[PDB]
């Protein structure tokens, strides 16, 4: 989150604090607002997990590029720490309850949607109809879990969801959704690395078949690591109208 301390000509920042209900997890949320005027409808907005990591890698070339179209307000939900990732915190907040401590997705969603989001969009013109959610790895699983129950977000970017570790059933739950309340919902799964492809292919096949607006972003041979950057930058690019 140095570009926040540093400062950009394309965006201006502000940091704020939050705590989990159990009081053992502490959050640091950075809100980045474009320095360019917001469209009539308002700035689109993207809430992003692993906030410290996103903020530490956010560069101006990207900010400039987003400014070429409709730059979004960026909400990097991180943790009060000096490292880019809080392995224990995220390991709990991002994993689905349905399927070390895990399964705190619902409570983290509660915190996110009824406390953080309401507070950070305050005094800002946001196209609330253009809200997006992005997550990678465990964060990826949280987006899927959110897609399944939230009506708060419109665009959902699940990147490299680590379902192959006690969460394989989440994909199953996702491809199982009732056609009714999901027909129009957006869902973009992002992968790279290199039958995971087949499962994703099939998933999107069944979802599109149900009438769901599911899409696949492929980044051939990109490791799990490089996928963090690729997906978080492309999602921003996408939400900005690329």
């Amino acid at each position: 989150p140095n570009i926040a301390d540093k400062g950009s000509v394309f965006y201006h920042f502000s940091a704020t604090s939050f705590d989990s209900v159990d009081g053992t997890r502490h959050y640091r949320v950075w809100t980045a607002v474009p320095n360019t005027t917001a469209p009539a409808s308002g700035y689109p907005i993207l809430y992003m997990l692993d906030g410290n990591a996103v903020m530490d890698r956010l560069d101006d070339e990207l900010l400039k590029q987003l400014s070429e179209k409709t730059p979004p307000v960026i909400v990097a939900v991180g943790y009060q720490t000096n490292l880019p990732f809080d392995l224990n915190s995220r390991a709990y907040d991002y994993t689905p309850a349905a399927e070390r401590k895990s399964g705190g997705s619902n409570n983290f969603r509660q915190l996110l949607e009824t406390r953080i989001a309401p507070k950070v969009e305050q005094g800002l013109n946001i196209d609330r109809q253009r809200r997006g959610l992005w997550g990678h790895s465990y964060g990826g699983l949280f987006v899927l879990d959110s897609w399944l129950s939230s009506s708060y977000f419109r665009s959902y970017y699940s990147a490299s969801p680590s379902l192959g570790r006690g969460y394989d059933a989440l994909l199953s739950r996702v491809t199982a959704v009732e056609p009714l309340q999901f027909c129009t919902k957006h869902l973009a799964i992002m992968e790279g690395s290199a039958g995971v492809l087949s499962k994703i292919h099939t998933t999107l096949t069944i979802l599109k078949d149900k009438g769901v607006n599911a899409v696949f972003w492929d980044f051939p041979n990109l490791g799990h690591g490089p996928m963090f950057n690729a997906s978080f930058r492309q999602a921003l690019l996408d939400i900005s109208g690329e």
